[PDB]
């Protein structure tokens, strides 16, 4: 069908091998994609070097800012086709793809772009012993070629995510996107070739993890900095991979996060949040919740309230009529979601809901889909309740007391966010204090504003993006001192 | 003299001690108690219930009050922290009286400032029901801080982290160098003598690998690392810290260059580059170990130099306008010294020193070295590539303002550069285009504290320094309010 | 018994004096000398020549250090500024030593800290030929501060303005209210002792019109004037200093509303709203003299807060028990008897109060009047629209959140709100939409130094506290370099 | 062509009209309707209802992107507001193709963007409960913003006070000179194409005292007043809105100093010199109308200056190469000639210039007069301490760097100075004392619209660019959360 090819030195390439894009509504094959090798990797990265010392290292700030708003203008110009392209890859709702991937990925590069243009830096003034005094002033300059490794949640937010702040201070790019969701990248690529972003600037390498583009990547020498979202292990991977380099590192690596239902919080309002931060993107985002912390006086009644809606939900095609989740990204990614199923009925679960495979008889049973599911009755200390799974699942407890439910929340390796529903003034700012993530909702989930720090605690991550943390993280800041 | 542990608000021994050995005599000053795995988790462990006690309970205020109170003890035992670092590494008494000591001081009281002065954000934005929603940001403790802190310039570089990981409601567990342990544990006296309480600060003495401070690495309790020392071993905390994705931040030495170009004050610069050649006898990772001088003023730069080298005082820490004392070890020395006999190897022209003084007396079984400067060596030689961290220069020439510029920048290091010249538009346009961290113009080493600080390439990760510091010693949170 | 201005260095006396009168007792406590325009030009000449002098260069961290000096001056001598402020203004001894005289010390040191920290702006950009142009700002010091200030918290308040801009590096001219002038006094010989250099601080007494106040905000020397009083009198100063175009910062008082919401916890909300009517007995610009409380909790907020307005305990600052002093003179009394009247006049039920406590001894001499509360006016009655200063307050029902928000926003000012309510979406949501510069939630009258503070409309102009102040005393310089 | 005020979403005419007048040649160009008392009322009332309108409920993203449609309409015609913006005032095609047009898209689209990207402040603090406090600050639109702008540069003085209004969520009522009206009406078209709400943005014409300008400050219902110009009409407006204490900002002009020492890049000053003082026929309030030189190079930059000076083009907008056009208006020239005279009374050498050139056709009619040059004035003439605006220097010998410095600051003035020097240090030494709001280094009016911008003394009160604009079109109001 479709071929995926590589961009490297302003130029679309093939490669020596490729691999299989395969639709998880159907397990139709889509694509076959050209998988970079360590001579296309070193290729990238030397033409990337290369571009910061031609036409786009020369650019003004404003000048910059204004051909990535034009990137952003390609995105939107080819809207339809972006969306396609998320929604082959990964099976997710054509109404999710609308309204959250690609506008965010067109968001990525204008906020970004308006943020180079805003920003500034700063002026220390010192005396001296002779009287005369100094000056101390700070400048962002490019940190250099950045290596960026995304992963298949939200394949282009996710890749633009880094891109964007990379282009937007100054830096050169080779960019890896999951083998699992390789096509809006490869339609990024072609905007910004047709937009007139200069060759180097931007390169695209297909491939996989070990012994292959990924790995290359964070073992070359000519990298300022990898930024990388995915599993934790693999975070740690990258973590060493780059450390005889001691290249500046940014992790974002999901997490195992809570819900909190407080008495007081309106309950329907809380069962439709929680329903959302449970099985958005059919539970493949790393910011969802699996873990569920409900007051005793209203458990029952919020657990019966969250089964019924769940099972109203429509799990099918991306473009059905109600469709509320498509398939899990892959039949390997299932397997693994299917086998933390199991594993929850072996340490004594309740299942509330779901728990298998739904059974469509037609071709969607050749996907990878999996029913939405509600586990009662674990300890805190089961696996199922303690090990991320990135699956459409969440567990639900009782809890009694607030100081009680913020210890069993922190009770993790991971901390990277938490919703909380309350209705109470002091509960809200009391409690969101005490939660040790980086990132917490009250009475909502997964609402951005790109200008805030993001990113998590313990196995969770390293660093902070968003604002000011990225103009920051994708720059080298200089002090410079005068003495006057 | 004994050294002991300080742990969960008491001093211990250990089952193993070793050897703390005066520079300048070969002496033996005193006995120190090295941490074992067990004493690192029970540090580790005390700091982390710490957090939970009386610490963490503290208003910002109280604790900013409290180590100002950390200061006022440093600053009433001046001369005990004076005479602790001086016996340790050799160091001038002057420049212990006026750089380290101080240093110390100025570092609690700065972050001590800013953690009352510092704030966050507030974002608003609107959303589909028109009600709106807030984000705001706080900053709170990261958890346990690992502090691991090199022999260079023993509490000002110690304090460098403990004062803002205090600062900023973290519990630290620090492992200073077993070259220079003394004034740290004097620190933890003033701690104990502060009130501050058990858990807050912990010391452990030792070496790296199989020892405190590899120990203090794979501790899965710590919640950072923040190190200043060998490149290499940042590489390996790097590693060793990976699998529980720990915060990083590494200052991790360089090989410096200073540039003097025609239109610099010549007697200045001569000045300028003795002292970031020669300070602490060059063992600042800050020094200037490569000097580019135009060509026009090469000669007269040299000779200058030399003179200036040459009138140099190499002698007791309290001698009479002693200007250098020993290097940190006969461990270093023997390290120095085969870097003096590569430059010869590697056909250099020795303009002053390259050996070791003579004295007569118990300073010969010191580590004493001389100033050094060489000549005549390519780019590409160890000598101009490799950090040796002695009190030596080499000298090159340079004819124009681009390839001075690729010579500094031709380097796996990026710390730190000094640049001499008059002029306005030079110094702007030069130090913009110098691939460091840190330049300085017509000066050298002048430090505002809160300024940025750090390194690119291997000499390090991440920025300490005013609200780098607040940031990197911070957990930084989002709370979102849907309203 | 006698008070003296304090001009270049020296305490000196005047041709005319004044009475400074015990509001408790009506008797004297000292004379007054009145600065003439002669004395005013010799302050202002003085404060602009202490620019070029030691205090011109003094670094910001030497200005800090010693700003730390005249704050520790304060706490030396602490309770005899407690003895001063009781005695001009009548306040409780109690609050005097936790709410009055803390603060001034307190804006000393915040003001120092900031001053320390405080950092300004790098922007670069590019040009024509390539080569870019740098801008940096710098924070320099404005000049000579004219400062007048009022006897509502006379020290806190005459400090509030003096700290910033001496820790701005201005010099200064400071008219305390006639009022209240033994504190402002007293910080005079603070300075002196500290070695603040002659001219920085200058103090002259004396009225407004015609005397030392309208004196200095004519005067060309100054360059600006920070002033907290009466709105009609910010608008006369605004047009003295127009033809100077002096800068300017205005507090200006208000009609600050309370909303109590069905939701609010009701015992808080009546401990806050008493906390907020009857504070310095109601002698305070934040004071809340109109309540809004919501119809469901009406009879019972108006029967709690008449009950504990009734258990004030009115008298002497030293009294076992007390909990409010007189108002501030006779003349201030008159004032508010007036609108005593005038409420029942204009139809108000008097639920307490309303009128003068008899208490048979040395108290009927001075000028007390009894804690008030009134319900059952329209919301344009006078006694709801025009700002009394008075112990007081007027309560009435609403219904909707839209309707009481549009009924504090019916106001020529906009101070401040204290909205008590349990509601997490209703708090942000309200507060926002109050035309206020200050919005206190379920407190009233708490203070981060470091927040902006200042009104809209009638209530002010400007903002000062924490970078606001930094900015308002400071000259703002933008320097551009072509590189 | 007739100019309309543009009132509630409607193009409206007035009972009284004047004449628009073009100075290259005297004819006129346009009638121009007056607003009276009541329109101008009708404006401001529209104003505040549309706060409470559509314009009040969007969000701050589409707010500026409705900026940016503003911005993107005067691009749309921008060869149409070039013509307008000549045809007004005589300026060079090139510096309105150049200069003015496109900073009036770029002050709409920075603010714009600013406003996307800003955000408050969040403070925490300790309470005596232990549960503590939140404050957040919030930025509010002000309301109604009146704008009176001033002839100099029409369209980029406009739009530099109404972009960030906008942008910051106000309302508008806006008066441009009678001197220059037609781009602020082509402003008012493109409003309306681009759908902005009825009442948001109104425009009325007319003059100061008895006439629209003065009725716009004497609107109870406005919120703030900014305005440009001269510096007695400053103070007529602070006066004018006192007793509202209306927030006000504003620019003044000056008496501006260029200083050339002796180690300036020479042809470089000459031709930067050459600039400051005859850019826009030298009405521009950051002309220099003061130059300094070292004695040194004195008479060689005169004689420089004055070839210089003689080869500058004056004549028609559109002329090959010109340099200068006219001056505003004959009434202004009069002004100017009568300085011209005055100097040569006051004992100035003519060095080139002081009269009008004959040019022999239409433009005699015109308002033309010669770049001109004056030496030998004392510090203390009128033509050396009074703003002339018109195109003139005079050029005065200096010794010693401290002494140029107190002569530059020796001014009632204080809005800018040019600085010319090769020498690092110098450059930011000397820049850092002069008294202004405004120093350029080897450059003159090179602007980075996010730096603060104005003067000092009667050079302005306030700040405005980037955050100053920001938190002056703002309210700024600080919520206090008791958790
Ligand atoms: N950046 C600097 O300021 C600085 C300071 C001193 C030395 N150096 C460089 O390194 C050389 C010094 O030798 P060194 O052994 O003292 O440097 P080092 O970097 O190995 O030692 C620094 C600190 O880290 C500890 N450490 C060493 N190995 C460790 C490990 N595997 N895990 C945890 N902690 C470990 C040490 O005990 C010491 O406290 C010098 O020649 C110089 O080039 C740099
Ligand atoms: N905002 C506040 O904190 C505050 C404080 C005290 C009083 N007030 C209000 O004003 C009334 C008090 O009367 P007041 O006379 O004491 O207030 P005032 O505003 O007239 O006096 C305040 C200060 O300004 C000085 N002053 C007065 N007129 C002046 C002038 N023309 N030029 C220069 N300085 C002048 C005074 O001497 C005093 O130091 C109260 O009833 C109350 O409503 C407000
Ligand atoms: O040996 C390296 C020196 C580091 C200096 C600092 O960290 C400092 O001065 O703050
Ligand atoms: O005539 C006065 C100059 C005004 C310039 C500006 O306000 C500007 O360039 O922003
Ligand atoms: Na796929
Ligand atoms: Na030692
Ligand atoms: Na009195
Ligand atoms: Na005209």
């Amino acid at each position: 069908p479709s071929q995926l090819l590589n961009y490297i030195d302003g130029n679309f390439v093939t490669s020596a091998s490729s691999f299989a894009n395969i639709n998880p509504v159907n397990g139709k094959l889509i694509s076959d994609v050209f998988e970079a090798d360590a001579k296309q990797v070193n290729e990238a990265v030397v033409a990337a070097q290369n571009a910061l010392k031609g036409p786009w290292g020369k650019l003004s700030v404003q000048d910059r800012a204004a051909l990535i708003h034009k990137i952003a203008d390609g995105i939107q110009a080819r809207f339809e086709e972006f969306v396609a392209a998320e929604v082959a890859d990964t099976g997710r709702p054509v109404h999710q793809a609308r309204t959250l991937d690609i506008p965010r990925a067109i968001a990525n590069f204008r906020t970004f772009a308006d943020l180079a243009k805003t920003s500034h830096t700063d002026l220390f003034e010192m005396s001296t012993s002779d009287g005369s005094g100094a000056l101390n002033y700070t400048v962002r300059k490019p940190l250099g070629v950045i290596g960026v490794i995304s992963p298949w949640a939200l394949p282009l937010l996710l890749f633009t995510w880094k891109v964007a702040p990379a282009l937007a201070c100054g830096n050169t790019v080779v960019a890896k996107p999951s083998e699992e969701s390789p096509s809006s990248a490869t339609l990024l690529a072609e905007v910004m070739h047709d937009a007139g972003v200069p060759p180097g600037v931007f390169n695209l390498i297909h491939g996989f993890g070990k012994d292959s583009a990924g790995e290359f990547l964070t073992q070359h020498p000519g990298i300022s900095a990898l930024t990388f979202t995915g599993e934790s292990k693999t975070g740690s991977t990258i973590m060493k991979a780059v450390a005889d380099g001691v290249k500046e590192v940014s992790f974002e690596l999901g997490g195992k996060n809570a819900a909190v239902v407080f008495a007081d919080a309106d309950l329907d309002a809380a069962i439709e949040g929680v329903l959302r931060s449970s099985f958005t993107n059919s539970g493949q985002v790393c910011l969802c919740s699996e873990r569920v912390y409900v007051h005793r006086s209203i458990f029952d009644e919020f657990v019966s309230g969250l089964k019924v809606e769940a099972e109203r939900l429509v799990v099918g095609y991306p473009d059905q009529d109600g469709v509320n989740m498509g398939p899990l990204i892959s039949h390997g990614h299932r397997d693994k979601v299917l086998s933390y199923y199991r594993l929850a009925v072996d340490e004594g679960a309740t299942v509330v809901t779901g728990g298998g495979v739904p059974k469509f008889n037609d071709e969607r049973d050749q996907g990878a889909y999996v029913q939405p599911t509600i586990w009662t009755g674990l300890s805190d200390k089961a696996r199922c309740v303690t090990e991320e799974i990135f699956g459409p699942v969440c567990h639900i407890s009782p809890f009694d007391d607030e100081d009680e439910v913020i210890n069993r929340v922190n009770d993790s390796n991971y901390g990277l966010a938490c919703a909380i529903w309350t209705t109470n003034l002091s509960r809200a700012h009391r409690v969101s204090r005490q939660i040790h993530v980086g990132l917490v909702w009250v009475n909502t989930w997964y609402l951005r504003d790109l200008r805030t720090p993001f990113g998590g605690v313990k196995l969770s991550g390293l660093g902070r993006e968003g604002g000011r943390f990225s103009m920051d993280f994708y720059s080298d800041i200089a002090n410079i001192c005068i003495k006057i």
